[PDB]
């Protein structure tokens, strides 16, 4: 028998929304535990391009987020993050806000055969690795190690979970699983909110002549043609990586060859200026974890349900897990939940931090 564990907020999912919420609570005076049962970050997080959205009923809640995560690297936001590394202190849109001129361009497109225009937002990119350590930081001692997840009834009511055979009580249990959403809503013996998965299929270019660049490429239409973000890497070169439309549903069909060969007919177009021979190339095919559009939603929001003491949701982008956040609190704030009195936790296995998918993929 494990030490029986007592909380306010049980969290399942260290990825960015589970991390950020935990950190809220904890800040709030909730005690809690956050459960993972693979790395911090390792789902969807730390794959992100880490690009804080900002862009009004329903769309009111992204347009506050630079703001926002902004605040957080100084003295006043809503959480301490002093000392996260940006790659970027702005993200930019790029065509053939600030019109960005000579030394104000992106270092990759100050070349004289840059052609067109480039537009510098207050949107931000975070170095989500460095982002998930500092969370990691605020969590303490919430952090747990737990693979297999049971439900702890008290007749039909949810008291928390049992996690590796350890009966964990709390007043709330929040799924921010990712993905694993799914799965955990049927071991709880529930179908809804319903989830979709819709895959990207994003390239990586890594050598060591690339120039930083994080970027929209916009042609014709709402979309980015493609989207760029640098990432250093420990041996000193930078990795390009690419989402926008060319990652999306022609992206996802074709193969990694073929992904790889679109993707270079795209950069020598772009940016050929940039040597590109020596460089080594590789693809991910990851799936976005979604409410399902037959839930009741508001689109640049993240998504928030409840069952008696269960509560469970998606952010839909890392840009929104403040607004996941507020959800919850929010919730909570209305149902009268305070944190109570509760032993302190014991040691317990801790989980890993996730690698970038650029360290493994070349290294
Ligand atoms: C390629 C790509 C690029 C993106 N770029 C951006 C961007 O630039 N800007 C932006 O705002 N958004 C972006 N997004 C969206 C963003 O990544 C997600 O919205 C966000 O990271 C999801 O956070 P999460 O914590 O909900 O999910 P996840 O990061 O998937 O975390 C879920 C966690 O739950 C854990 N878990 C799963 N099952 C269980 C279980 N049974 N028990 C315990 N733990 C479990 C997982 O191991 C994981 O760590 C991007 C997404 C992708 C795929
Ligand atoms: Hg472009």
């Amino acid at each position: 028998m494990p030490q029986a564990l007592s909380t306010d907020i049980l969290i399942v999912g260290g990825g960015i929304a589970g991390l950020w919420l935990n950190a809220r609570l904890r800040r709030a005076g909730y005690a809690t535990v956050l459960v993972e049962s693979a790395s911090l970050g390792g789902g969807q997080s730390v794959k992100s391009q880490g690009i804080i959205h900002g862009g009004t009923g329903a769309s009111e809640a992204i347009a506050d987020m630079p703001r926002r995560w902004r605040a957080c690297l100084g003295s006043d936001g809503e959480l301490d993050l002093r000392g996260v590394r940006l790659l970027s202190e702005a993200h930019y849109l790029w065509s053939p806000v600030e019109q960005a001129k000579g030394e104000d361009l992106p270092p990759a497109l100050r070349d004289k055969g840059f052609k067109g225009k480039a537009y510098r937002l207050t949107e931000i990119v975070f170095d989500v690795p460095d982002l998930i350590r500092r969370l990691a930081e605020l969590a303490g001692d919430s952090l747990l190690a737990g693979e297999r997840i049971e439900p702890l009834r008290e007749g039909r009511e949810l008291a928390g979970l049992c996690v590796d055979g350890r009966e964990i009580r709390a007043q709330r249990v929040v799924l921010s699983a990712g993905a694993g959403n799914e799965a955990l809503l049927r071991e709880l013996g529930l179908e809804q909110p319903a989830m979709q998965r819709r895959p990207l299929h994003m390239v990586m270019v890594k050598a060591a002549t690339l120039k930083p660049l994080y970027a929209h490429c916009l042609g014709a239409g709402p979309k980015p043609r493609i989207t760029v973000t640098t990432h250093p890497t420990r041996d000193g070169q930078s990795v390009w990586y690419l989402g926008g439309d060319i990652a999306e549903t022609d992206g996802v069909a074709r193969d990694e060859a073929a992904q790889i060969a679109e993707a270079r007919r795209e950069l020598a177009k772009l940016l050929p200026w940039i040597d590109l021979g020596q460089a080594q190339w590789a693809t991910l095919r990851v799936d976005r974890a979604e409410p399902a559009q037959s839930n009741l939603l508001r689109p640049d929001n993240a998504f928030l349900a409840e069952q008696g003491r269960l509560l469970v949701g998606w952010p839909t982008k890392l840009a929104l897990a403040p607004d996941f956040a507020d959800r919850v609190c929010a919730r909570l704030e209305e149902d009268g939940i305070r944190p109570s009195e509760h032993a302190a936790l014991p040691q317990l296995p801790r989980p890993p931090l996730a690698e970038p998918a650029w360290e493994v993929a070349f290294a």
